[PDB]
């Protein structure tokens, strides 16, 4: 009646959007409605706290602890989460609830065929390498400030050879073709498993965990006391394996994410 719910420019944020709108509209006389497109962290944080949405679907705790909360990063998870929930609920009247079960971090992804031919596992083996090779990426991530492309170079001690921004959608295309040598890719696509990619482990944890979760002001909960149990109904229930899967059957069957939801409200009948 009618609660706005806002989707970053994911796939994986378009399906949350829309499960959890429908899970709303299954259990209550609300109506939902997607507000799409939003750019990033900060454009979710700001339409949180000026009225434009009235849920986040999908946060991340390692955008937020940089991005929004301007601490320092904390780097286990279960930390990383609790802080951030501290923090939101003290700082902006924010609930940020418990995840829905999976992460989705930066992830520095290669061919299995580069990856046999140098004897690759890490993001420090990669280090010898850096001058020679072609890395795709989004198209923020080079000019982030926390764990940005800036003070990746200045972590690991190494600077790649040519850099070549693209929607995140493309960057799995274009490593498995060979366009270009390295990604860095996000863990929960669902092509890097159908692909056959190599994801480098994070020797020095440059990254934070990126654990995803919905966030709601207080007011929204108080106004509409039902809203809270409805959410719960999601939390702890979809592992980044089913995310992943998720996420293929958008990019990889083509589906609508709104159908991709449906569907899998259906089978799992509403999670009761
Ligand atoms: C959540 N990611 C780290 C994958 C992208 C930035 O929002």
């Amino acid at each position: 009646q009618t609660i706005k719910i806002g989707a970053q420019s994911m796939s994986e944020s378009e399906i949350i959007a829309s499960m959890l709108g429908q899970l709303i509209e299954h259990h209550t006389d609300l109506k939902t409605t997607t507000i799409k497109n939003l750019g990033s962290n900060a454009v979710q944080q700001q339409a949180l706290m000026n009225g434009e949405i009235d849920i986040a679907a999908t946060r991340y705790t390692g955008d937020a602890l940089t991005g929004t909360l301007r601490m320092e990063p904390e780097k286990d998870p279960d930390k990383a989460l609790a802080l951030t929930q501290r923090e939101f609920k003290k700082r902006y009247d924010l609930k940020w609830y418990d995840s829905y079960g999976f992460d989705n971090t930066y992830a520095f992804t290669v061919s299995k065929e580069l990856a046999d031919q140098y004897h690759l596992e890490t993001v420090s083996d990669v280090k010898k390498w850096a001058p020679q090779l072609k890395l795709g990426v989004d198209n923020y991530w080079m000019k982030l400030k926390g764990n940005g492309y800036q003070d990746f170079t200045k972590t690991y001690g190494m600077t790649f050879g040519g850099t070549y921004p693209m929607q995140i959608g493309l960057v799995y295309d274009a490593v498995k073709s060979g366009k270009m040598d390295i990604v860095l890719a996000y863990s929960t696509d669902g092509r890097i498993k159908s692909y056959g990619l190599k994801m480098l482990k994070d020797d020095k944890q440059f990254f934070p965990p990126y654990d995803c979760s919905p966030v709601v002001p207080e007011k929204v909960l108080k106004e509409h006391p039902e809203l809270e149990g409805i959410i719960k109904k999601m939390l702890g229930k979809i592992d980044t394996a089913t995310m992943q899967e998720l996420n293929y059957e958008v990019d990889g069957n083509l589906k609508e994410p709104s159908v991709v939801a449906k569907e899998y409200l259906e089978k799992h009948r509403y999670f009761e």
